[PDB]
Order: structure tokens, then C-alpha cells, then sequence
């Protein structure tokens, strides 16, 4: 039912860095609904925030999908928070993050994720739902 | 219209290494039919049977949804086949390759293809079917 | 006399990630006063609180016993801040972290710390307390 | 015309970690003035505001030299809000860099930055500004 | 009860490598008598007499304090020899072992230990004899 | 007063590898009279030809400022002979060679320089100039 | 009772890459024979058929014995299909691997192999036989 | 008198990946005639199918001159075949295989063989032949 | 004839670390004579006393059948002691070593072999005497 | 029309460290009459002076023949030289650099090189005027 | 006035491995009493013996000439133990140790020896006792 | 008889980098008449001469004692020149090169030479004089 959809740092420059991020907001949002979801989209550029939105996903048992943006690489921190979750997390890239710099290549969040999507556009958040959506039956 | 999906070493085995591969076929062609494709589905335990059928997919400019099982992590020879393709190629995973062993972390297809589905199970495929539909607009 | 302890990210959620986090302040503040100390015990996720609580222990020339979570592996801010104190400095992990991954046997702080004590649990930190009461002398 | 200058971590501590902060900023000013530019000084121990004023010069097209003190090695989601600049982002250093730790021989930003000073004191700031003031040209 | 200390080579020298190793062992012994224990001190610069002490302790399921000086860098047969303790085992070092040379930064011990005490000097054995007095309750 | 500028291989081809080598001499030779300096101008394709003219310096207790070309990568010698050096030494690169090949984010240089500059053009030396007539007062 | 021997790339060749690979098959039998075992002797140069001797190796829950040449070093996929074994799994080189080529001293089945004989001749083969026999008692 | 072309993976592909591989073919059969050579030319994708031709050749003691494709990076199995070869072997690669990917300038065939020829095109092909003739005299 | 077996640190424990180092010895004994040879048993946990052994052998130009237990990874005295050997020495290990820490897949031992068993038990032993029994012919 | 044939460092020692320098200078100024060209072969055991006839080289848009012996391995200064060629740079070894010390298997050249030949002797020289010959047509 | 030679593993089998180790003491004793020295030579295969020798020269405050053998490149504890002495420590080695297997190339020792000798064979002692004669002059 | 003895770059700078390079030449001139030999002595910072004056030792067949200054660590070329001596060459550095910088630990030219004597002061050159005195005999 609820779904929570995470945006770490520069994910609000979206379409400036042409889709904007509340054009994104708005595309998850009505996938959701199609799919009988209910997300809840966040970003943030603060590492704090985002742990606490993880925190409170750790609380409820409701799954995540992420995009950690650079934190994907660099903190132990958010990896951290993220093994506490119970339900499933996929980890969302937009780019193809094995395409670029050779340090993008490692990540601390995918060998806790349930998954990973890389390389599909924005289209790859709205995929992450319609797993999670299917992974309701038994 | 027609999406190729390869399947390389061991995948003859699903379901006793439950889904077997023949269901996994069967559940690729329904999706295909659902989104308006046509999936043609192939698996082979000889790197130089892959080769023949990403060369014609090559050829044909048709997409490549493409699971190359231990071949992902050491073939340059399938590497440079798949360099090859115009029309896309989604590399997919059934499990999560970075759950396990560290040589597992690297491959020689993702820094070539335009995205990569890991850890989602066979669903993985019907997403990629999905991208590769609502990629044909403009 | 002053004694700081400071807890880094994720440490919030001691005993849910059956201790727990006021159950530990109650703890430190109970074994300093047995010791003659006053304990200050802070706790926080973001990055930049902990540097000003660790500037003003630097400003004061008051020891710190330093759990930094995640952040011990991966901040140099943090090192740097910390390399400025000219009283003891503690790093504490409540776990071994050299029987877990590799990453985490990797410290920017240990260092430049005093002393580390790992694996011993809560008793850690009332460890730390005891060297710097003991450490008082001359 | 404007310029902005961006000091992390730590960098509010100088002269106690002889110049302060303070004094910095009217070494700068002062220079600037004399250079025809305006000089906007900033400083946070907090990664989200640093991302927040890079944020800004990016949509103003503003130059930037920043000192981001232990963050150069650490962060990703710096890089990456600095590789937006369309106008010269010059990396700055007070000491040298390369005459310390390992660890600090390796910087996210230089390979996005225009240029580089490290070494030179405070002085390095007003000779960055310098540059700026010569690269308005043609 | 019983708790065994260990150390190995080059221990017997501390004082002229002040407190010399014979009181060490009556401070080790005080402490433990102060917390209702019963402490057996050994040192020897013999790798296999080490051995056999560890042997010892093993068969009769008692804890271990150990020192291993640089054969905790060194020996895979020592670590081995710990493996089988069914008891806790606590690793100390007197000096930061990880302030000195890089290769004393790796530990054949601590992956097997219950936890690690560093740089708090003698003091760090009578806190691991702390740990153990107090980690005899259920 | 006296200011030595030595430039190593490949340098003498400024303007074709559009300032020429002698532009750079008459631009440097301008500032460095505006500063109220002397500058020295050198420029040798010969390793023991640039080591005569370190050699010099150290014996007369000159700054040096040192574009070293491809040798800063490479030569111990060169290193060594700079390290005799008292006054200042300024390691210049024209280009960022953090933005080139791997192999250029290493010098032999930096680490025995006073400071360093690179990426910003033929500026780099009159900035280099402008610390040393700066670096002058008590 | 019937142990499968599997001889991978460049094995027919034996005796003139003076044992030839008949003669090898005729001593295994032989050897099987008195054990009171049945050998299946099987050499391929195609790592697909190779894999379909495992395949039916693991269907059948049968040991094998199986020398990978080249392949041992490089296939994942290889690998792979043996980790499905039940039964025993013995890895064996005719040649001591470790005296030659340090890329001769990894190899993907060792891990995941029951035991390994190299160095000890074609007698390897037979004394893995006899393992297999002395090891089918309780 | 007669040697022997092998083509590996992918260079059937020659002219679409514009000389065709038929035409490469007529190239090298009328510069061997030219010469007083006779060559045989064989291409495949299997890597079974390069061994039996390497062994072929091995047992003629005729020259081999091979492009082995992604396999020269990759193929132990390869390596080791062409070991036995008692006539000279010359690697070529059309492209300069050390302009690419670094993975790309490892060989395992390299140090086995005569010689190399890489970055020539098509035409290094027929200097290796030109060699094959000038090396039939004492 | 006379073959000597020697085990290193920690094997006196075999059994409690089910067959104790003793039944090993009886096993070895049987078999040896069944074999036509006679085995010498001997074990310790002193380095020194192994090299004794080691030379003894090297002296009577007698096979050695080593289990070196920590010594194999880290002792390269062992080592030398083991080069001067004339007679075959056999590695053994009864735990496969290379599906353990990684640590244990490195062996100073296995380049001075003749060849090496790992991971099939006691019987590992008993087979390496079968290899020297029938390796006594011309 | 004109080629530059560069020999660098211990070049000149050939036939003693049996074709002598002079007669390899023969040797390709016979070969380049046949092909219509005019060789021009120097050899220098100075950088500098290789740098100037590289210098020259560039200047004139000629093509080069470098074998720079131990320089290929260590001197960045030649490379970047070598990087202004606008006509073929051809880099020869006589032996094959891949079969000796690893250190010989990296080249600073190479990937800034049209091509490569290595491992045929001084015939590696004449079949690069070839190639030079054959690559003069549109 | 008083040296100690002291020797390592397997320097008791000199000759064997033509001059023996009784005759290098002869050699040794001869050298020292020609310089004006005495010598006290001693070898053992014992680690532990070795650090109570070193132990000895520490409190006497007497020069060390070592050939540690294999534990060279192993000991942390042995080089712990020399760095205790206040006199020179001249480490030998018979043969050139940078001419054998490249784990030889490293050494515990030589950092904190005064220098090394090695590959000029048994007279590399004699020259140690040579330095030590001439350096008791102030 | 004659002895060579060189020196590389910066090694003319003896004594105010407090012996002098003259005074050096003079120590080892007397000790050449003493020991029956005739030294001559050569200091260059130039490559290129250091490498001719070697070729000549090799042209007469003359020992080499070598002492290279930072071309010890990076050339190639001077190696190279080394290897094709014949009589013997002994590697000389005043200082002890192993307790400096990690990079100093690395000599391209102990591999190829006889011996090697560091950190033992000018007299090192004195003492392999000797060692060349003494290795005339039969």
C-alpha cells in the first residue's frame, strides 16, 4: 500500500543539472494510483533528513525506493540505516552509473538492497513500483 | 515491435539450480503480448551460439534484453558483440549479483548497455519488456 | 571533571536497529557520578552538530569519548575536527568492528584518538570513563 | 562582477585550529574591491548548505572558488552539484595538500575544478580572485 | 573466576623498552582480586609456549586478556589456537596501534576477538578485567 | 628581489604543442617589474641542465618558481635537487593535470614545494610572482 | 558407485602437448574397477559441453572429478554449474599449478570444490577415486 | 611454405562492426602467393573450434598468425594450445588495442608469441607474413 | 621406505579443536605398512623444531608429507628448510583451504612442492602415501 | 617521402649488448629506397636530443619509427612529445616486450602510438616502412 | 670493542643448503681480532632465542651484525626487538635478496637498521665489522 | 686493477645538500692504492654520460661500483646499460634508502647487480672497494 520514494542530494535540479522533479512527483504519484499504491515522495540534500526518512520506513515496515544520489557512494551512514529496513528496498539510478567514472561503479547501499535499476530514466522509478506492486500476493 | 530476450550459461537450469525456464518464456510472451511486442526468446550454453544471435539482433537493429549468466563477468568477446547494437540492450539479473561474491560486482556488459535490472527475480525481464515499450514514441 | 560523549548517526536507534539510547545516557550519567565525573552525553545525525559539539569541547579542553557510526569510516571533517582537541580523545564502537566487513577496519579517527575500545558493548563507553577518572593524576 | 567564495568545514575555526574567518572575509573584500569584482564570502560545516550556495551560482552563472576543506575527499554529492557551474570554479587549499596524509593527495573536485592553488596561505584566495578578474576579457 | 592474561614477545621488556612487567602483574592481580577474580599472568617471547597457554585455556573454558605483541600482525597459528576459545577472548595493545606504521593497522586477532582495547596503556588490562567481572550475570 | 622561473621539457613549444615561449618570458618580465622583482627566465629540454639551474639556486638561496613538464611525474633527481632549496618553491602547471590522464595526479614536486597552481593558464606564473613580492615582509 | 572424471580444454592432447589421454581413461577404469567403482571418462575443448556433463552430473547426484584445464582460472560459468553438485566435487591438475604462472594460482572451482589434488601426476585421478570409494561408508 | 590465419571472435563481423572479412581473406591468399607462401585462412566464434585449429598446426609445425579477438584478454585455454606450437606465432590486432580500455592491454597471448603487430589495420596481417618468408633462410 | 610426516601448530589438537591426533598416527602407521613403507610421525608446535625435522630429512634425503597448520601462510623459514629437500614433499591440509578466508589461498609451501591435497580429510594423508609408495619404481 | 627512424638509449650498442647500429641503418635505407621513401635514422642515448628530433619531426609533419628503449617505460616528457606528431608514430622493439620483466609491459607510447611492433627483430623496422609506403595513397 | 653476529633459520645448514657455519665464526673471529674487535657469534632456529640475544645487546648497549634468515621478511617481533638497540644494527645477507622471488624485497629489518649488506656473500660480514671498527673514532 | 667507480645526479652536491665529492674521491683513491687497486671516479648529472661511461666498463670488462642517485628508482635505461656488464657491479647509497620515502624502496637496479651496501656512510664505497680486492683470487 504505502510506498516511500527518497531523493538524496541534487535530485531537486532535476531537468536543470528536461523532466523537473515535481514533474517526477507527479508521474510516480499517478503510477501508484494505477497500480493501487499510495506513494510518498521526499528529497533532500541533507544526509540527516534522509536518514530519518529511512528511520521512519525502518518503523512502519514499509518498503523504499532510493536514490541516494553521490551519498550511494560515500556513506556508511544511509547504508546503515537501510539494512534496518524489513521491506524491500530497490536502489534507483536515472543514468546508467556504470557508463561514467570508475568510482561510480561501487555503491554501499546495493549489496543491502533487494535490487537495483540503473540506466532507465526517470521511467526506472515507476518500474521499482510496479515490482513492489506485484510482490503483495502471498 | 519484436524485442529479443537471450539467455546465456545455466539458465536452462531455473527452477532446480520454481519458475523453470519454458515458464519464464511463457510469462516473457504474455507480457510481450499485453504491451503490443513480440518477445523472441533463446537460451544457450555456448558463448558462440550468443554471439550468432546478438549479431543478428545487430543486424536487424532490434532491442536486446540480455542475462549472460558467469559470461557477464568474464566474456570480452560478448562485450564487444553486444558494442555492437543500436536499438537498446537492458542487462538483467535475476538475483542480486552484489549480495554475492565480490567478482560478481563487475561486468564487462554494463558500462555498455543503456540500463540494468538486478535482484527484481524474473520480473526483472517483464520490466525491461515494459521500458523497451514505452520507449518507442518519438 | 566534564567529560562529553557523542554519538553519531544512527546510534538514535540503539536497541531497535534491548538497549537504548536514554537507557545508556542513564548509564554514563550513573558510572560518572560514581566516578566523580559529570558526563554531557549528545546524540545526533547530521554531521555539522556533531563538529560544533566537538569545536566546543576543543574551545574547553574537555575530553571526548567519540562513537561516530558510520562517519568513522568515511569523514575527514570529522578527523580534522577532532585532531584539533587537546584532551583525550575515546573512540568507542559497541560491536567488533573488525569482525564484520572490510570497510569497516578502516578508521579516520583512530589515529589521532587516544584510545579505541570495540566489541565490548555498552560497558565500552563506562570503560572509556573509567581511563579518563583514572587519568586525572598528575 | 560577482564572485563567490565558499569555505566548509572547519574553515569558521581558523586562527584557532593567526587570521580568523573574519579577517579572511575583509582580506577578501577588500581585494576584490580593488580587483572591480564583489566578493560574496560563505561558510558552513553543514554539506547541504555548501550544496545550496553551489546550487545558486549554477543558476546566477557566478564563479566560485571554494575551499571545501575535508569534504574535497569525501564527497560525491559535492562533485557533482560543481560540475553544474558553467563559470570558473577554482579549487582552494591554505596548506599544501600534498605534504600530508596520503589521503588528502586525492580530491573529488580537482578534476572538475578550472584550476587549483594549494600551499600559498591565505593568499591563495586573493590570487584565485585575481584570476577572475584577468578571465573577463574578451 | 579465573581470568588468564597473555603476553607475548617482547613484553617482558616494558620498562626499558616505567611500570616494568612484574608490576603489571601485581597491579593485574590487585585489580582482580578487588573485583572477585582470580588472574593468572603469563609472558612469553615463545610463540609455541603462547600456544600452549591458549591451548590450556581452551580446555578449561576460561576468558583470555591477550597481548600478543607483533605476533598479532604475524600469526595465522596463533589466531587459530584463539579460534577455539569458547570464552571471551579480549585483545589489548598499550600503545594506539594505529598511530605507529600502517602495517600495525591489521590484526590476525581481532576478527576472532570479543573486542580490542587500544592505547589506554597498562590501564587498557584492567579495564578488560572490568568487562569480564561484569560479564558473568546470567 | 631575484625570482628564478624554470621551465622543463617540452616547454620551449608553447604556442604550438598561442602564447609563445618568448611571450611568456616578456610577460613574466613585466609583472616581476611591476612587483618590483627580478625575474630569471629559463627553459631546457635537459634534465641535468634544469638540475645546474636548481643547483644554482640553492647555493645563492633564490625562490624558484618550477613548470617541470613531463619530469614532475618521474624524476627522483629532479625531487631531490629541490629539496635542497631554503627560499620558496612553486610547482606550476598551465593546464589542470587532474583533468587529464591518471597518471599526470601525481608529482614527485608537490610534496617538497611550498605550493602549488595549476589549470589556470600563463596567470599561473604572475600569481606564483605576486605570493613571493607578498612573502617578503618580516 | 559411478563417479564421473570430466577433462576440460587441451586434455586430449596428453602425451604430446608421454601418458596419452586413452591410456589415462584405461588406467582410470582400471583403477575404478578394483575400488569397485564405475568411471565415466568424458575430455571436451567446448565449456558448453562441459557444462552439460555437470548438468547431468547434479540431476543424477553423482561425484565428479573434474580437471578444467584453462577453464579453471576463467569460467565463471563453469563454476556455476558445479556449485549445483550434491556429490562430491574433486579439482585436479596433473601439474603443481602453484610452481607456475602466478595467474595459475587462482581458481574459481577450488572454493567451491570438496577437496583439490594437484602436482601428484595422472596418480591424482586415481587417488581421488579412492577418496570417493572410502567415502561413501555411513 | 604454408601458414596458417586464425580469426577469432567477432572478426566474421569485419566491414559492418570497410574492408569485408571475405575480403581480408583475398588480400592475405594473393600477398602470401606474392611471397611464395600458401595461406589458410579460417575464422570462427567458437573458441573449441580456434583450439582444434591451433592444435591442428601444433602437430604440422606450421606458423600461425592469430587475431584471437576478446579471447587474446581472456583465454587461458587458448594460451596454453598455442604454447605447443613449435613454429613461430604472431599476435595481430587491427586496432591499437593500447588506445582503448585498459583491460584491453593485457594479453595472455603476448608473452607466448613471437611477436605482435597491433594499430597497423589490415595491413599488419600482411606484414606478418612478409615475416613468415624472410624467416624460412638458414 | 622410510617417509616422514610432519604436522605444525595446533594439529596435537585434532579432535577437539572427531579423530585425534593419536588415531591419526595409528591410521598413518596401517597404511604405511600396508604400503610396503615406513612412517615416522611427528608433530609440534615449535618452528624450530619442525626446521629440525625439515633438515633431518634434507639430510637422509627422505620424503616429507607436511601439514604445516598456520606456518603454510606466513613462514618463509619453513619455506627454505623445505627447498632443500631432494625427496618429494606433499603439501597437505585437511580442511579445503581455499573455501575459507581468503588469507588461507596464498601458501609459501606450494610453489617448493611436488604437489599438494587439500580439503579431503585424514585420508588426505593416507593418499599422499600412496602416491610415494608408487612412486619408487625406476 | 621522408621517414625519421629513432633509436633511443643502448640502441647504439647493438650486435654487442650480431646486426651492428650501422648495418640496421643500412639495412633500412636499402628498404626504404625500394619503397620509394627516404629514411633518415639517428640514434641518441640522450632525451633531450630524442625531443628535438621529435620537435623537428612535428614541425615538418613527417612520420616516425621510435624505438625509444628504456624510455618507453619511464619518461612522460617523450611521450608528450610524441602526442604533437600529426603524421604515424610506428613504436618498435626488437624483442618481445611481453615475454621478459613485467615492468616492460607497460609503455608511455603506446597508447599515444598509430601502432605497435614488437617481438621480429630488426625486420620490425622494415615492416613498419611498409606500412608507411602503403599509407600514402588518397 | 665486543660485536654480536648473530644468525637466523637454516644459517646453521651453511655449506649444505662450501663454507659452514663453524667456518664462518672462524672467518668472523679472525676479522675481529685483525680490527682490534671481539666477536660473538651465535645462530639459532628459534625466534625466541634470537629476541633474548637482541634483548642482551640492548642492555649492553653492543653493536649487531644480523642475518635473520627467512624471519627478515616476517618478524615484526624481531624487528620490535632491534629497534630497541641503541648501537648499529648492520643487517646481512649472503645472496642479493632483490634478485630472487620479489617477496624477498621487503624487509622488516632495514628500516631500522643503520644500513644492509647483501649479495657480496660470507665477506658481507667482514665489511660490517670493518664499518663498526671505523665508526668508534668521537 | 681498475675499479670504476660512478656517481649519478646531485651527488657532485656532497657535503652541502660534510665530506665533499672531492673529498670522496680522494678517501677512495687512497683506499684503491692501499688494497692494490686503481679507482677511478666519475660524478655526472646527466643520464646520457653516466650511460656511456658505463658501455665503456662493459666494452673493457671492468668492475662497476655504482652509486646512481635517484635514477636508482626510475631509469630503465641506465639498468639496461648495467645488465650488459660483466664483471661485477655493487649498488652504493650512503644513505639507509629503506628508511625514508616507500618510493626509495624500489631499485631498478639491485635486481642486476652483485650486491648492494646502503646507510653505511661514505664508507660504503671503501668497503665494496674491498669486496672487488678480495673477489680476484682464482
Amino acid at each position: 500500500l504505502i510506498v516511500n520514494v527518497i531523493n538524496g542530494p541534487n535530485l531537486g535540479r532535476l531537468g536543470r543539472r528536461g523532466t523537473t522533479h515535481d514533474e517526477l512527483v507527479a508521474l510516480i504519484e499517478r503510477e501508484a494510483a494505477e497500480l493501487g499504491l499510495k506513494a510518498v515522495v521526499r528529497q533532500s540534500d541533507s544526509e540527516a533528513q534522509l536518514l530519518d526518512w529511512i528511520h521512519q520506513a525502518a518503523d512502519a515496515a514499509e518498503p523504499v525506493i532510493l536514490n541516494a544520489g553521490g551519498l550511494t557512494h560515500t556513506s556508511v551512514a544511509l547504508r546503515d540505516a537501510c539494512a534496518e529496513l524489513s521491506a524491500p528496498l530497490i536502489e534507483v539510478h536515472i543514468s546508467n552509473v556504470h557508463a561514467r567514472e570508475e568510482f561510480r561503479r561501487h555503491s554501499y547501499l546495493s549489496p543491502i538492497a533487494t535490487g537495483v535499476i540503473v540506466g532507465l530514466g526517470i521511467q526506472g522509478y515507476l518500474l521499482a513500483l510496479r515490482y513492489l506492486a506485484e510482490h503483495v500476493g502471498t
